[PDB]
């Protein structure tokens, strides 16, 4: 991790490079344990590593940094229940976290839910993709960049 | 340049990263436009371009973030006049203007001056090495990284 004034700690050198590599409209997708990140960074994202790390603990460091954009319904999404699992009535409480993470860095707007496949299909137009530690079923969660002022 | 809450964005992705790569007494050279940066990088630290960018202001942005060495004397210094222009009587203007951003940065110590080859020789073990504009004489400016508790 680093070690800059005004940077939260738990950022890896990489992690911030790739934030700052990142233009207007570009996309980064924090990846649960059980996300497909091998497959998808073969197509296009870049893959950085957060082994030791849940994600709200990562959100959190992120949206310090990073401006979300707000010309968009929703610039945070997560991925939603496959069938099987809405049949079951899977709970997803990690979400709830998710939004109020949001509202702390005043984004009001809620979380957009996409098809399995048709988040896979966002995550290969990502700029990265970062692999954490976080075990919390459907904790994947895209964010997309906006600019500043 | 970089978008990101609370970062300068005058640094460019490549140096931010250095600056996140680098550890408690490490140092990083600001080079001005007379400087034998591509010798001296042959020699081990990484060179990154920042040629429309002078001195006072990449310093300024530096300074906001990275934090200073505290149990060495000083972990500022610049290259002293070589015999010849001390002759002269030549004036260095720019020392003022790093003194004063220094202290901004809360850096009461004062710089530290070395002889020509001695800064080569600290400068050769540098981490990194900014290539910049800067045209005022004897602007180089080397900066050692401290720790942030
Ligand atoms: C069915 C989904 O498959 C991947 O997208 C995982 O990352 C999710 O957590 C979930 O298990
Ligand atoms: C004598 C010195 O030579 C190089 O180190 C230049 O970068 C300095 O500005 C000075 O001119």
């Amino acid at each position: 991790m680093v070690a800059l004034k005004g940077i939260p700690k738990v950022l890896s050198p990489e992690l911030l490079f790739a934030l700052a590599r990142m233009g207007h409209g570009d996309e980064i997708v924090l990846a649960d344990a059980n996300f497909p990140t091998s497959s998808i960074c073969q197509c296009g994202p870049v893959e950085i590593r957060a082994d030791g790390l849940d994600i709200p603990q990562l959100l959190e460091a992120v949206l310090r940094l990073l401006p979300l954009d707000t010309y968009v319904e929703s610039p945070a999404a997560v991925m939603d229940l496959v069938p099987s699992d809405k049949e079951k009535g899977l709970q997803t409480p990690i979400w709830k976290r998710y939004e109020s993470l949001l509202l702390e860095a005043d984004c009001k707007k809620t979380l957009m839910k996409l098809e399995r496949f048709e988040f896979y299909e966002r995550a290969k137009k990502a700029f990265a993709v970062v692999a954490t530690g976080e075990m919390a079923l459907y904790g994947n969660i895209i964010l997309k960049k906006g600019t500043l002022d």
